[PDB]
């Protein structure tokens, strides 16, 4: 398992771009792709994970553990207390993947400590914990990310709302940005300020798997069925071809079977 180190406290749009390029290159399968868009690996391709070390201001750091197969954040770790590694596993991680989050994030069995994320990673759950009806009400931003890291990293007790806002911002600026070029570009455009994620960024996030299946299944560039999406203004956006949505996608979710690779 390799880790991508991103200095949140001191960056530029160029360093943000390099970060995402490195994360996509490490997460993606070495050869799997459809219509020239790289795809994530099959669940049993090793390594199954990739770590993202987010270095914030005031020596506050948090490491995210992501599953390569779908880029979902499985949990995170933060340097805690003396010289301990505090790992936090999502409520929706089960079986062997649970000891995996523990041993991958904190390899030293002698100094690791647990602090569960007492709720699952679904957006509606995160939005509920953050006390909002929509994550559109929670602004994203480099400085906002930095601030949320500092509210969690090394801090013994923190509220679920605090944790949820950190998770909402980090997932979207890391996982969602890696998957979608559009989302990366939204962050780059508002790099020095806070911004509310638009209807297109949220839709893309919610239709990623659908988009990925449609592209994998697309015959001669034509999507199996018209795919209804929504643009930046919130208008219904019906896509019929791969060429119409491909500019927004950086990585495709894993979809079994052969496809038009170029």
């Amino acid at each position: 398992v390799n880790t991508i180190i991103y200095n949140v406290g001191s960056t530029t749009i160029s360093k943000y771009a390099t970060f995402l390029n490195d994360l996509r290159n490490e997460a993606k399968d070495p050869s799997l792709k459809c219509y020239g868009i790289p795809m994530l690996p099959n669940t049993n391709t090793n390594p199954k994970y990739v770590l993202v070390e987010l270095q914030g201001s005031n020596k506050k750091t948090i490491t995210l553990m992501l599953r390569r197969n779908n880029l979902y954040v499985m949990g995170y770790s933060d340097p805690f207390e003396t010289n301990k590694c505090r790992y936090h596993i999502f409520n929706d991680i089960s079986g062997t993947e649970r000891q995996d989050v523990e041993t991958t994030l904190c390899p030293n069995a002698n100094s690791r400590v647990s602090k569960n994320i007492n709720f699952d990673s679904r957006y509606p759950t995160l939005e509920s914990k953050a006390g909002v009806k929509s994550r559109s009400q929670v602004q994203l931003g480099i400085q906002i990310l930095d601030s949320n890291i500092g509210k969690i990293s090394g801090v013994m007790s923190f509220t679920e709302k605090t944790e949820a806002e950190f998770l909402l911002v980090a997932i979207q600026m890391v996982s969602e940005a890696a998957r979608f070029k559009y989302i990366e570009n939204q962050v780059k455009t508002n790099f020095n300020r806070a911004f509310n994620p638009n209807p297109k960024v949220l839709n893309l996030q919610e239709t990623w798997g659908k988009i990925s299946t449609a592209i994998h299944d697309a015959k001669n560039g034509v999507l199996p069925k018209p795919l209804e999406l929504v643009d930046a203004s919130g208008a219904k956006w019906i896509v019929l071809r791969v060429d119409e949505i491909k500019p927004d996608v950086a990585l495709l979710n894993y979809v079994g079977g052969s496809c038009q690779t170029t």
